[PDB]
């Protein structure tokens, strides 16, 4: 046959999230329905199971992204199916996808094939309106700033230094750079600013790293909006915003229980950028998944260079977390591109090029080892991947020195990854973890980037532009020196040079600019231009998206 | 004596809505819950009951609003409640408040005192996401207009003629006048535009006028966004955005079931502006209520010169409704302001200013007669009103030919509205209505404006600026002249001059500008400057707002 990811999403039987919440010991009144098959879970399921056994934590990451695509979520879902098939109490924790791209290049399944989270349609759109709550908390702050300038600028802000932008969850490039506040004294103060996609919001970040609402509230209050003419940081604190922002977020703070194509209890909650932030789902979803399972499968954005590292250094750091196993996804087609084979050429097998690419994966694996974490490997399998190829790889992974398996979940459900399932258990009974943070918050900023760039990206050194040192000297000086560091750089290389594939060496990194996220609580060094507002294409999906008399949706997927 | 509004809402015991729904004959499968105390309800309910007769339709409206306040919704809910107490099968239909006011001026009850729909907190905030859906349906068209220009401008829009703005549901004045698409050839096409509050979006209007999702989609396709360099109109249809917008509104098209304090079912659905739109809740909600119930209370925005007028001449026109009674809500105080007494001396008895002001009420009563609907007056009782005052007000209402009933629903819930309920029932059993709209569509725009102006406002004639003349000329030759006309003017006067209280004589209306909503399907003459995006005050309510660890919300109401 020939089924597509939408049909496999419709066709499937979903169980009322209510009775899955019972199949997890969640009380009737800790749920909060959204139709029969979506629901939010209250902040008491943690608060009451406050001390209970935290089950085991299984971060899935990937090798360096490629035009091939690797499907890091699928393999992360169809593994959760396996663990449950082998009758284990296992939850997946995923990220809420942005609305905007469903109308740009099309929406895609949570995971894929036969390793999906459902109902897919809802997840891609409004879902439980989590993003909307972010949007409005960001935008009210924005409004509150501009209003304050209107009301006489009591705090004496220079409007030209305001760093607080606006958000919306569409790909709209016409809003990147705009002028607001025009039309004279009645209509505000003229200034330059713009919009970023809502999922790039510091508020989106805070959500994903607040422990509870009261934590979220205060983080907000810390957020910088800009400076006074005198140069003194002004905060959301200084504008008494944080109350009203936490209120707008009252329900967004509750993680959303949904399910697998095979009824495995899933959370979906948060979803920030993996570059200017850390690309994990929220702390709240996983720490609730902890007290509720013995086995929590999760994930982080982009390659293991960025997602993993930040998962470990910022997520786990802040959350006292202690990740046990870790998967790393890889395709062979992917590693052949890392071996310098263009995409029209992966149609054939290149066994020589696959020995080349591997250096990527191995670099990753060594990095995992570096946190005191039991690395383990896994292969997404495809129609074209010959057994000569698969084996070549197979054998170079123990020749590297950590477990390996094969998954077929795209096509075989939580069976293809049954093999990989045992490995992790194998790895959890036999292989403890010895988890430390790859750096320490007491070092000054340059050392923190250094120890990151050096050991993980495998660079010899790091450089700074004029305004990179100017910014950093300004920060250490304002006191924000002791923060973690989130590395805004390209995903497709270890280096900032996006064309440098495989495992490049002898290069160095260059920090062009440095930004602050006081509310999220980290420093963001930038190496490229960052696209914080993608744009629609020449022939977008919004043009052919239709819904007819019956609710039948053509074009969306 | 009475508790404040907010606390009354919390301590109310609400019934599971699914219960209310099965009580009314809605099947469980036509219900999508949002907690225990909210639900979206299927457009299928209406579809299977299309043939059943309608219950009675009872419109609530009021006299010319003043600073002194009249409390129209208070009456609507309390009227609903009394009807329920008298054993009648009744629902009330109300509009969803805009989120933004909750942070500038303060959120307020849906009603007030003991006459309220609940859960209060939700209905002010995100409720069920209806406005968010409106926000993104709207802004997707914005982004598609902008993408089209960016991608080679095939339709040949003159970007400077674009009328389709952007929307957001906060009071942000700085967003009134903006320039977008800056930064260079890669960032879109530079142009002047702005934001209006979401609830003033034409898409909000359409929702409220649509008969279903397919009618809604077809309307969307008729939205005019701007013109070509040739002066030909360009529509959303031409941009092929309708399916998408229609998709964003798939859940939004369903009315929301909620309840009054005393558990009377209530729809809350849509909620447009009442000056540039018709200030009514969705046809969809109201049409469903008539099938489910024997009596349906609904209300309209602003005074009877505006809401009532548009309710009949637009809402009922499209829906083929024939209202059976209309209740005008008035207070001793507002009448005295209209009779001349300043806000601070409204407490001092003054039968003469009360007789003078009564003219305002007399003129409204009279108007409602021009639509063939029998009128009952509700007097919102107030503690400083003397017996002499109230008595005079009764004599005057009877002299003027309408039943009158004192209402203390605010104070005493459904019990304070029992005489009023009885008067309405009395009017319904003995004075059946003879509904007809004030005007035929085949008149000219200028004919239609003058008939409203003179019949309802008691205007002498109508003036038009040169700019308004060309608009009307343009619109008529574009074939939009047989549309309804929707006056945007001040609500604080029958005249276009908000300083003219009571019943002004020898005045003219000046139509300065004329705009079009071809989606909603009407023409919008504007008289004063119309504020489609209000600003925050000196201190915004947001500066006091907080929620603590318990979740105790202070500063909000
Ligand atoms: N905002 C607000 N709205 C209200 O309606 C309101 N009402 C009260 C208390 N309500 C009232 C209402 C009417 C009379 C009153 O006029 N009493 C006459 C009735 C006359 C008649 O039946 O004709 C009496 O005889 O006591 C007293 C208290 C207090 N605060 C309020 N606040």
């Amino acid at each position: 046959k020939v089924p597509s990811d939408i049909e496999i999403a419709q066709a499937a039987k979903m169980k009322p999230v209510m009775e899955l919440a019972r199949g997890l010991g969640i009380q009737e009144d800790e749920v909060e329905l959204y139709g029969k098959y979506k629901a939010k879970i209250s902040l008491d399921v943690y608060r009451r199971l406050k001390d209970k056994p935290d089950g085991k934590l299984i971060l899935v990451t990937a090798i360096t992204p490629t035009p091939a695509g690797e499907g890091k979520t699928t393999t992360s879902v169809g593994l959760t199916d396996a663990l449950a098939r082998l009758g284990k109490r296992v939850m997946v924790c995923l990220r809420e996808p942005s609305l905007g791209p469903s109308f740009g290049i099309k929406g895609g399944a949570a995971g894929g094939g036969y390793a999906q989270v459902v109902p897919m349609e809802d997840i891609n759109l409004h879902f439980t309106g989590d993003i909307h709550a972010v949007t409005y908390a960001h935008n009210l702050l924005a409004a509150m700033v501009d209003n304050h300038l209107q009301q006489g600028n009591v705090l004496n802000i220079d409007p030209r230094t305001i760093t607080w932008r606006r958000v919306i969850d569409l790909n709209d490039r016409a809003l990147r750079n705009i002028v607001i506040g025009l039309g004279g004294k009645a209509n505000g103060v003229p200034r330059e600013t713009g919009f970023d996609i809502s999922v790039a919001s510091e508020v989106m970040a805070c959500l994903c790293l607040a422990s509870d609402l009261m934590d979220l509230k205060e983080r907000f209050s810390r957020i910088v909006v800009g400076y006074t003419y005198d140069g003194k940081p002004v905060t959301a604190g200084d504008l008494e915003a944080q109350g009203s922002m936490a209120l707008l977020m009252k329900d967004a703070i509750k993680p959303n229980l949904v399910q697998t194509l095979e009824n495995t209890p899933a959370f979906i909650h948060g979803g920030p950028f993996a570059n200017i932030a850390h690309g994990c789902n929220s702390i709240i979803a996983t720490k609730t998944a902890l007290k509720l399972a013995d086995y929590v499968v999760t994930e982080a954005g982009f390659g293991a260079d960025l997602g993993a590292e930040k998962f470990y250094d910022v997520k786990c750091r802040y959350a006292g977390f202690k990740p046990d196993a870790t998967v790393i996804v890889a395709t062979v087609r992917a590693l052949k591109m890392h071996g310098g084979v263009p995409k029209s050429d992966l149609a054939t097998e290149n066994l020589e090029a696959l020995r080349e690419g591997f250096a990527n994966l191995e670099k990753h694996i060594e990095n995992i080892g570096k946190f005191g974490v039991p690395a383990v490997v896994a292969i997404n399998a495809f129609p074209t991947d010959t057994e000569a190829e698969l084996n070549l790889l197979y054998e170079l992974c123990a020749k590297a020195g950590a477990e390996v398996a094969l998954s077929e979940v795209w096509a075989k459900g939580g069976e293809g990854g049954l093999e990989l399932a045992r490995k992790v258990l194998q790895t959890l009974e036999s292989r403890p973890s010895n988890f430390h943070v790859l750096y320490n918050l007491d070092l000054s900023i340059k050392d923190k980037i250094a120890k990151i760039a050096t050991e993980i990206y495998g660079a010899d050194g790091v450089n700074y532009t004029a305004e990179a040192d100017k910014a950093i000297q300004r920060y250490e000086s304002l006191g924000y020196g002791n923060l973690p560091v989130v590395m805004a750089k390209t995903q497709y290389s270890f280096s900032d040079d996006m064309t440098k594939l495989g495992r490049p060496r002898n290069f160095t990194i260059t920090v062009r600019e440095v930004r602050l996220s006081a509310g999220a609580g980290f420093i963001v060094p930038i190496t490229g231009a960052i696209m914080t507002m993608p744009g629609l294409p020449k022939r977008p999906a919004a043009c052919n998206i239709d819904i007819d008399a019956d609710g039948v949706i053509t074009g969306l997927f």
